[PDB]
């Protein structure tokens, strides 16, 4: 179920967009219903650090790929 | 007094907003400077995380309704 | 002739706002009664000064420009504007949408004399999407 | 007429891709390999569709959105695009660069049809640019120091590696390189370097000089 | 018209030059294999770049060049090169040599378009002697 | 007519040479200060032989004598030097830029008789950057890291003087400061660097943005 | 003909800037006192490069071309500028300004010769706003 | 004496250097004498590791500076 | 036999160039073959010190003269 | 006519400089004595190979070269060379100054026909500075 889908503590990003993502698309929405909820997923979900990372956006994030490259370059290593 | 007042730990940025913008307007301050004022009192009241939200702001924000539209828009939903 | 809007209208109004919130579908049909006629722009902002609060205010006041600034693209982009007229001597400012114009300023009275009901119906249109944009934003 | 490509070579190559990664140089070479003949974009969306898990291919798509966007601004900045013709009509638009065109959505035939060569080697040079980032991007230079046992071509794979896959602009490499050669590279080489009666001027050419003069143990 | 050459055989020469090495008189076999149509420069600069290292392939850039130059030198000390022409304005250049002239740059097929025979098969002998003294050095 | 520099000044910067020693900040503004004027050939050797130690001295003389024959072989690929002139009996001569032409040896007074302005502020660049390789080998770059308790600003400082004091070509240390900022500059820096909505590309904008949007404490 | 300002007072004004800041209202009277002649390009930009550290240098860099280029729409807004003249010839251009135009570039001399008074105080007060700014960023 | 000067065990090689160049400078030489005496001076003084060092210099050495610059890279810390 | 010339521990390398060139140049070799095998028996041979001394030779020796008059400047005196 | 120079003298000469060596100044001393005439250049080459051992032969050959060249420079810098003539066609290349021209390859007689004594005396005096270069740097 992809709307029981979180981050986890120690998961890193790139798995949980994964998961995310194949969840999402293999599930029964329509075509035209997936990236908005994707978008949504990856705001709401994905714990408070990286939710706080996507909301201070000083640029227009209209795609999972940009939001997942905008992600993959503001990370904080660890 | 407008000076003492802090956004507490719990508090929303919309009431923390009203309260500081009606304690400076119900002032002894002249009219043209209380929106400088309000702007300087988002920036070092508003507890860290909203006050590095204001610094780092890609714009340049130069009055309190944008300062309060940026901080709305990206916020930590939480 | 200029005809203020009742103040117990405003008072309901203002505490449904209070009570219900921005965002209500009741509050939005309630601020959809009180924008039926078109209103002057000191009616509307004497409206939301009443009825939001300082910070709902102040960004209202932005989303409101920002509004009319479209409103007015529009017009230089079409001169058949119902605000606008055939000539380029009736072309509208936003200083006569804002009610900042000569003859206008603080004065109710001389803001419907000079006023077209284009001009009315505009500004209404605009303050009311900004209204929407604004509550959408405040929760 | 359109022919597919092998799913065995793509299971090999989506399995490549599972055991050594996005960027490893073997990687790299198995998809230049499948990138040989010019690909309909039916066939490189496919491909990065199997190849790809899910994150890496939204990525991807925006990496060559973008480079597709760069092309298309260099076509109306030059009429005489191979993709381009010399009227107007033939200008050629992002619809039918990423297959959205009429007559081409979900068609690879009418693809094939429609398509210029020179707008499937552009399209196929844009996918290899966009993998290209996407792995640089999924998964630092001024750290790398050759070790007490190390050698010195895997010390300069190393940091050559580690600095050409970086955020330094192009003209900027070659120099980087050298002064690093030159300041890592541990007290040995640095001496051996430092005492070269000829003046080295290229990454190659040091790297040829110390493999010549290098204390053989 | 350009062809690429097969990534399956270009994977499995990348594999016996990672598992023989550079100097094993198999790899040069497999190279003489893999080199025995004239290869247009960028068929050979992007087989070089997937079979060798870094460090190699730095390496090999420097002995191309230089024994492209010493090409070039020999083929202004005879007009009657292959690669050359009679007149004066058929001289080959090293930007043409290199697949750095104009019409060329990145673009394979106007390269195939361009390009002569006895350039191809110069570039070619160039390259192989490039590899052989590459492959000396490195070990 | 020649003036000597005052032998107070002299005093001391060369004391403060020996006290800060060759390479301090404070040590190259001094000698800035005191190189604010054209001087001779006479002025700059008798304030080196004054301020220098012997052995730093010799080491100044060979520098001097590199960078002033790099700058004639300039001069002899431009005829438009503000050394030279428009014919070729104008041409400037290396006994002449070294003080060691007729009617100059040893004389300040016909030293500054014959010499041209151009010729002046030549031998003046020529000395400042001959002191400055000579303090940077009396006495690394990419091991420079902001420490935890240590400013912006004064990380910057020390990170730009290492790479423009360095064997770096002059094209090749903007992209390195850029880049040293933005992998250094312990990670509150670097995130703060890396959630830049603008494109910096030049060390005074990134410094200006860090200095803006910094964390007060 | 140019003189250059005293190491003596260079040197002191340099140790007021290290000891007492940028931003003391000491250092700001010392810096409108070395400020007080018009200087050349070449003089600001020495004494800018010996008084301030590279970074705060880099920063006064970036600021004072950005207030020249302010200063040069000024410029061409206005034909009367006392740095401008009145054809089209005069117009003062930034390569004049910053010192890098032609019989400029290195030389102080021949600066001095070409630059007009105007054009001097222009470059003055654009630096010295400059340092203003600088120094109100640096702390 | 500038022919007396001998680089201690334990001394270092710039001081041995000023020591020398201040002796052969403020001497009766004539001055287009003190830099080749002051580079066999490096060469048979200068005790003989260093002796060593400057021998195998691939490079041909011919000014007291360069000799300088090379023995300070080359030389054995400690 | 020249295949069995090495530089003894203690000798000079006058010497053994002279050994060298005696025994490659009184041998069946053809007259084209003989320098070439000097100097890779000057490179090989030449104990460890000298083969170091060859190898890190800024200049490219393609002469036994030039490699002894290189070898002779640069040797360890001793 | 050329004659060769003794044996006998050659021999004493080639004892002198095995008992007292290369560079004691009788050794000198009789090597300036046998170099007296105007030698071509199968003499000295034949001599240097009877007196010298392998190794400072090699030296020698190389300083000979390294002399002779300065030697050419010179006499390409002045068209007045006692080995030269007036026009271009008299030009001596190194190939007839170390006897590898055409028609002296390995015969002296015709060596002797055509060399100048101009070129003699130079390849003299070159062969006697290579000597002593030779005899400072074997011992």
């Amino acid at each position: 179920p992809w709307a029981d889908i979180m981050q986890g503590p120690s998961e890193s990003f790139v798995d949980f967009a994964n998961r995310l993502i194949k969840a999402v698309e293999g599930s029964d929405l329509p075509p035209s219903a997936r990236a908005p909820v994707i978008i949504d997923c990856f705001r709401q979900k994905s714990q408070p650090d990286i939710q706080q990372l996507i909301r201070t956006a000083p640029s227009t994030l209209t795609t999972p790929g940009e939001i997942i490259k905008y992600v993959l370059d503001r990370q904080k290593t660890a």
